[PDB]
């Protein structure tokens, strides 16, 4: 009934659907149930740096492992990776552009000054 | 182990823990659970319009029931509300600026010409 509903309301029905995958994290069988949304960034966000999405994600888990000791909660991670994803597009940080690799960027550069609920001020070994 | 995992890796813990709060869905208190960071973009949309983020809620509520029928995958639906809210930031759609009301916007202006998975080409009654 106003420019707010007709925008939200009107989500393609299907990208809010959830799609199940299976992938090898650390070598075991693991399930991922995405919104299919959040699978169509993943992609995106693959694709930007050359990777296939599985190969993104296996990546994502490990480090994760590393930086946190387990990868707890990775479904929602991932979801929250999507979406960190295009607020730092929407900021700026990120060039919103597909030919820019990701790891081209400096992380340091990209995460500054960020508000605190968008990162972890711990860095990465 | 790159700029690419630094971003992604260090997203803040708390921002991908699920938060259940309780919702009033035509009539009927639901428990809606979402990761920390969905709930923290819901208040961003709401209080550029003024709106409370519970009145937020129910409104889109009752809006997706009127348009499809039903709200059925209501909690994946909220999801994928605050990851298009980004993306059509990032997209320059929606202005990156959160004192201007959606409300304000052309909402025809603002869907027109996006790839199919991001919007519903059947208008709002």
């Amino acid at each position: 009934s106003n420019a707010m509903c007709e925008i939200f309301i009107r989500a393609n029905q299907r990208s809010y659907s959830v799609q199940a995958r299976s992938l090898r994290l650390h070598g075991v069988a693991t399930s991922v149930r995405l919104e299919q949304l959040f699978w169509d960034v993943l992609e995106e966000i693959a694709a930007r740096d050359g990777m296939r999405v599985t190969q993104l994600i296996e990546r994502l888990y490990d480090e994760l492992v590393q930086y946190r000791g387990e990868a707890a909660n990775f479904t929602s991670f991932l979801r929250v990776c999507c979406l960190r994803y295009q607020v730092l597009q929407a900021e700026g940080r990120i060039p919103a552009d597909a030919t820019v690799p990701i790891r081209s960027l400096d992380a340091q550069a990209v995460l500054r000054g960020l508000p605190a609920n968008l990162y972890d001020s711990r860095p990465l070994g």
